[PDB]
């Protein structure tokens, strides 16, 4: 697939607002992955003893975590697509290490678009999620095609 480049402007135009304050999107993002699907807190060993959203806020850990996981994603969606070398590294790591499921790649793909949903309404319009929604599901099925290369089918 592939987005045009006004779907294109429509997601770096959001994404712009979240890099203004890319910890506390981060935080947002987390806490509503592992609040709405707490068997992905289980995949990460540094985290799934957080009992209480009070307690995921408060870690140090996981907001620096969030910042890294959102300058990686951000790094990708400003090549427009042209993403194959940032997709390798990546893609490795979640397969072979981490092991992380496709299916947990929508979960969080369903955060981002609520955080946004959220605290950006004016900027995240009918057309504006369409577009953020492709640019995810392009990520998704390049990710999945190296999962497959690499020997993951999760
Ligand atoms: C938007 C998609 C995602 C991006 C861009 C992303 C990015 C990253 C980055 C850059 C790292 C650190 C470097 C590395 O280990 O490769 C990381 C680590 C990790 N990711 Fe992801 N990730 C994504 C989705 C997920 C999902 C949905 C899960 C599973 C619920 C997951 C689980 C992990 C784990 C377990 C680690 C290691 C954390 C640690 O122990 O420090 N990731 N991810």
């Amino acid at each position: 697939m592939v987005l045009s480049e006004g779907e294109w402007q429509l997601v770096l135009h959001v994404w712009a607002k979240v890099e203004a304050d890319v910890a506390g999107h981060g935080q947002d993002i987390f806490i509503r992955l592992f609040k709405s699907h707490p068997e992905t807190l289980e995949k990460f060993d540094r985290f799934k003893h957080l009992k209480t959203e009070a307690e995921m806020k408060a870690s140090e850990d996981l907001k620096k975590h969030g910042v890294t996981v959102l300058t990686a994603l951000g790094a990708i969606l400003k090549k427009k697509g042209h993403h194959e070398a940032e997709l390798k590294p990546l893609a490795q790591s979640h397969a072979t290490k981490h092991k992380i499921p496709i299916k947990y790649l929508e979960f969080i793909s369903e955060a981002i678009i609520h955080v946004l949903h959220s605290r950006h309404p004016g900027n995240f319009g009918a057309d504006a999620q369409g577009a953020m929604n492709k640019a995810l599901e392009l990520f998704r099925k390049d990710i999945a095609a190296k999962y497959k290369e690499l020997g993951y089918q999760g």
